[PDB]
C-alpha cells in the first residue's frame, strides 16, 4: 500500500501540471515557421502533404490511446503526451522533409488522442466527493495554461522580437519540463474499465441501447460527430489561410498566438455562458444548433473570401469568434449527451462520437485536402468547409422546423 499524499500538495501539483502541460508557445506558430524561411516547404506540401497526416494518425492513434488511458491508469499516457510533445518539437527544430514533418503529425495526433488523460485522470484519483472542487480547479488550470502559452507565445514573438525558431527552443525547454512533471504524478490503482476490481461490458451495453432512443443524445450525437469534424478541420487549416492573407517577412506582424489566446478567452466566456443555457434550451435545440452552424458558415465563408492583407485582422476575428461559436454548443452537448447517462457510458459515447468524426474528419480530408484527393489549396478548401456547415445549418434548420410543426 502506497502513502498517501498530502491533499493541499496534490491538487496544487495537479493544478500546477495541468497549468505546465499546456505551455507550448510555438504551438500557435507551427505553421508559419514550416512556411517560413527556415523550413524548405511549399505553401503545396503543407496544406496537402502534411496537415492531412494530423488527421490521418489521429485516426489511427485514437481508438489505442483512448484504451490505453483506462489500461495504463492514466499516468504513462500523460507522459506520453508529454513525450510525444516533445517528439514534436523535435521535428520541428531538426526535421527537414516532408516525411520528417508527417511523422511530427503522428506525434501531434498522440498529443491530441491523449487530451482526455488528465481530464480522466484526476476522475481516477480524486474520490466522487472531492472531485466537482478539483475537477473546478484543474479545468481553470488547463484553461489558464492554454491562455498564457499563446500570449508568452504572443509576446515573445512580438514585444521580445525572438525569431519562430527560438520560440521552438523555448517550448522545448516547457516541454522537457512537462515531461519531468508527468513523472511524479501519483498513478491510480484503479480505473474505470480495465483496473476496476469488478459485468461492465454487459451493464452499458444494456443501458446504452435505452440511452440510444433519447431525442437529445442523438440530435447532440449528430452534432458531434459532424459540426466537429468540420471544426477542427478550419482549426487545422486557418493558420495556413493567415500565411496567404499576411504573408509578413517579420515574424512580430504573425498575431497567430494572439487569435489563439482570444479565442481561449473568448471560448471560455461562451463555456460559462453556456452554463446557464444547456438546461433551458434544450426545447430550442435544433435551432441552436442551426443558429451557430449558420454563423459558423459566415465566419469560414469570411476566412475563404479576404485576400488583403490590411484585412487579416478580420481574419482572426472571424476564427476567434468562430471557436467562441463551437465552445458555446460543446459545454450544452455535453450535458444533453451525459445528462442520464453512467460514467462508463460517458466515456464511451464521447470516446464514440469523436471516433465518428474522426472518420468524418478522415474522410473529408482525404477527399478535399490531400494530393492524393482533390488536391486544393486553403483558400478554395475553405470554400467547401464554408458549404459544409451551410448544408449542416440547412439540415437542423429544417429538422427545427420538420419537428416544430408538428404541435
Ligand atoms: N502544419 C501544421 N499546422 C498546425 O497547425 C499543426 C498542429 C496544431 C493542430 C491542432 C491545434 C489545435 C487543436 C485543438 O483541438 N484545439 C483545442 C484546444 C486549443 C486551445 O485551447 O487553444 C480546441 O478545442 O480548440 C487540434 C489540432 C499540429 N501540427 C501541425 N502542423
Amino acid at each position: 500500500d502506497p502513502e498517501l499524499r498530502s491533499w493541499r500538495h496534490l491538487v496544487c501539483y495537479l493544478c500546477f501540471y495541468g497549468f505546465m502541460a499546456q505551455i507550448r508557445p510555438g504551438e500557435s506558430f507551427i505553421t508559419p515557421y514550416l512556411l517560413g524561411p527556415d523550413k524548405n516547404f511549399t505553401r503545396e506540401q503543407v496544406t496537402n502533404e502534411i496537415t492531412p497526416v494530423l488527421s490521418y494518425s489521429y485516426l489511427a492513434v485514437l481508438v489505442p490511446v483512448f484504451l490505453l488511458t483506462d489500461y495504463l491508469r492514466y499516468t504513462p499516457v500523460l507522459l506520453l503526451q508529454g513525450l510525444s510533445f516533445v517528439s514534436v518539437w523535435l521535428l520541428l527544430l531538426l526535421g527537414h522533409s516532408v516525411a520528417h514533418m508527417q511523422l511530427m503529425e503522428l506525434f501531434y495526433s498522440v498529443t491530441m488522442a491523449a487530451r482526455i488523460a488528465y481530464s480522466s485522470y484526476i476522475f481516477s484519483l480524486v474520490r466522487p466527493a472531492r472531485y466537482q472542487r478539483v475537477a473546478g480547479y484543474s479545468r481553470a488550470a488547463v484553461l489558464l495554461g492554454v491562455f498564457t502559452s499563446s500570449v508568452l507565445g504572443q509576446l515573445l514573438v512580438t514585444v521580445g522580437r525572438v525569431s519562430f525558431s527560438t520560440l521552438n527552443y523555448i517550448s522545448l525547454a516547457f516541454l522537457t519540463f512537462s515531461v519531468v512533471l508527468a513523472l511524479f504524478l501519483k498513478r491510480p490503482k484503479r480505473s474505470l474499465f480495465f483496473n476496476r476490481d469488478d459485468s461492465v461490458l454487459a451493464r452499458m451495453l444494456r443501458e446504452l441501447g435505452d440511452s440510444l432512443r433519447r431525442p437529445q443524445l442523438r440530435l447532440w450525437s449528430l452534432w458531434w460527430v459532424f459540426n466537429s469534424a468540420g471544426y477542427y478541420l478550419v482549426v487545422y487549416y486557418v493558420h495556413i489561410l493567415w500565411n496567404e492573407v499576411d504573408p509578413t517577412t517579420n515574424s512580430a506582424r504573425v498575431y497567430n498566438g494572439a487569435a489563439d489566446a482570444a479565442s481561449t478567452l473568448l471560448g471560455a466566456i461562451t463555456s460559462f455562458a453556456a452554463g446557464f443555457v444547456k438546461i433551458r434550451w434544450a426545447r430550442w435545440s435544433k435551432l441552436l444548433i442551426a443558429g451557430v452552424t449558420a454563423t459558423q458558415a459566415g465566419l469560414v465563408f469570411l476566412l475563404a473570401h479576404t485576400r488583403h492583407p490590411s484585412s487579416i485582422w478580420l481574419c482572426y476575428a472571424a476564427f476567434v469568434l468562430f471557436r467562441g461559436s463551437y465552445q458555446f454548443l460543446v459545454p450544452i452537448a455535453t450535458f444533453q449527451i451525459a445528462s442520464s447517462l453512467s460514467k462508463e457510458l460517458c466515456a464511451l459515447v464521447f470516446g464514440v462520437n469523436t471516433f465518428f468524426a474522426t472518420i468524418v474528419k478522415t474522410i473529408i480530408t482525404f477527399i478535399v485536402s490531400d494530393v492524393r484527393g482533390l488536391g486544393l489549396p486553403v483558400r478554395k478548401q475553405f470554400q467547401l468547409y464554408s458549404v459544409y456547415f451551410l448544408i449542416l445549418s440547412i439540415i437542423y434548420f429544417l429538422g427545427a422546423m420538420l419537428d416544430g410543426l408538428r404541435h
